[PDB]
């Protein structure tokens, strides 16, 4: 027993830093209940920090 999975996304994770009025959107005024961020998020502007990606392996290779 156990929970907790992560996804892959397709486009930079945006932000609706406004509300949404008149069946539109105030930062972006968008056409979709659904519509996606607008805002692009903030690498500066954060409180946490990540280090640098790993490297790759080598040739493919079977399972045996
Ligand atoms: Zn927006």
């Amino acid at each position: 027993g156990s929970s907790g999975s992560s996804g892959n996304n397709s486009l930079v994770p945006k932000y609706h830093p406004n509300f949404w009025m008149d069946g539109k959107w105030r930062c972006c005024s968008q056409l979709e209940k659904l519509a996606t961020g607008c805002a692009q998020y903030d690498p500066t502007k954060n409180a946490s920090k990540k280090p640098l990606p790993p490297t790759p392996e080598d040739n493919r290779r079977p399972l045996w």
